[PDB]
């Protein structure tokens, strides 16, 4: 599928290009992920960008605490509009932190997921008739450990106190983020309960070149770790490594490979502080936040081509056993000290397996 998205051709080689996209236009001629539901856990979304509109789901905000979320209360509340994480001044966030403007960091990954696609507007997405669950988790300075484990337990159809029962469990949970330190207690409990419950967890590895085995969930057990290439296929100059990580995806190069060849492109806002502040666009980014959704959207693809022949779900093991087995090798050495998995998820391949 060639799909039509403007943009789609020019900037979007982390979908179609030959070393370092993960081969979307032969997967997209066997499944487009409908029927499966991922969850995005992240700064949450604008649910009105035209070109995710169709394919949202309203979600929820686990973020309690006021000033984090900038609503007027602590409460967690349905729905999950992005308020904005922009902070003002340097030094808020901790010793050494630099002031920025909004990330729309939720709609952009949302986006790689599953931006509605052969649509005439903006840009393309991975599993474009999937839909995404937006969860809530990151304000202004990032978030919570207990927001964050209680958001897996509720993405992924378990209980949690003082929220009304998830209609629609994913099957997929995507978490572009992470702190320093060991998953575990808390963390490793409440991805226990996802896993338990069918639900694969896919996490970014992290961006401080350096061991994969000392953040979380990076490090947790039972997640599919993702570091970042480059449209080259080699390692970013960012990504973390190590035997934890399992595969990669396309994160975008930055400055070294140009625009856009750096940076993976998706719907977003130019706004710098509140979603009024300015209007819906396409955004370029670069992280290992950007190469995770591929690899969780690759899972939904899997799923749904499985429910679409009457075929069983992988259960977690299974997908991730198949997207490190189906990975592309890399084009490029990598340095056996920066080890970053088995290849780049190739959602043509892993289609082709399942369905064997
Ligand atoms: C995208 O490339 C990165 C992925 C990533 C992976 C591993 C480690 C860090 C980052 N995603 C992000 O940086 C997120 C989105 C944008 C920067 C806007 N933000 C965060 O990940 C966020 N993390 C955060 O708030 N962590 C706190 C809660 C927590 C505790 C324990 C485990 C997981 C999360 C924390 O107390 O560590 C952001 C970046 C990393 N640090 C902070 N404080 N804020
Ligand atoms: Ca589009």
């Amino acid at each position: 599928l060639a799909p039509n998205d403007p943009y789609y051709q020019q900037y979007q080689w982390h979908l179609h290009n030959a070393t370092g996209g993960i081969n979307a236009p032969s997967a997209w001629d066997v499944s487009q992920g409908e029927g499966v539901v991922v969850a995005v856990l992240d700064t949450g979304i604008l649910p009105q960008h035209p070109d995710l509109v169709g394919n949202l789901l309203e979600g929820y905000d686990f973020i309690s605490d006021a000033e984090t979320s900038r609503r007027a209360t602590n409460d967690r509340v349905p729905g999950a509009q992005d308020y904005g994480d922009w902070v003002e001044n340097d030094n808020e966030c901790y010793t050494g932190s630099v002031a920025e403007d909004s990330s729309w960091h939720g709609t952009h990954v949302a986006g790689t997921v599953a931006e509605q696609t052969n649509n005439g507007v903006g840009m393309a997405g991975v599993a474009h008739k999937a839909k995404v669950l937006p969860v809530r988790v990151l304000g202004k300075c990032g978030g919570y450990l207990s927001d964050i484990a209680d958001a897996i337990t509720w993405a992924s159809g378990g209980t949690v106190a003082g929220v009304p029962a998830n209609a629609n469990p994913a099957e997929v949970i995507n978490m572009s983020l992470g702190g320093s330190g060991s998953c575990d207690g808390t963390y490793q409990d409440a991805i226990n309960g996802a896993i338990s419950r069918g639900t694969t967890v896919v996490v970014a590895a992290g961006n401080e070149t350096d061991n994969a085995s000392k953040y979380r969930p990076a490090s947790c057990d039972g997640v599919v770790t993702v570091g970042a290439t480059r449209i080259t296929g080699g390692i970013t100059y960012y990504s973390n490594y190590g035997s934890r990580v399992d595969l990669s995806g396309p994160g975008g190069g930055g400055s070294v490979d140009g625009n856009p060849g750096g940076y993976v492109w998706q719907s977003g806002s130019d706004a710098a502080t509140t979603p009024e502040s300015g209007s819906y666009s396409y955004m370029g980014m670069g992280g290992t936040s950007m190469a995770s959704p591929h690899v969780a959207a690759v899972a939904a693809l899997v799923q749904s081509a499985l429910i679409a022949k009457g075929k069983d779900p992988l259960a977690p093991a299974a997908m991730r056993t198949l997207l490190k087995e189906t990975a592309r090798p890399f084009p490029v050495s990598i340095p056996t000290a920066t080890p970053i998995g088995t290849g780049i998820v190739d959602a043509k391949a892993a289609l082709a397996k399942a369905l064997e």
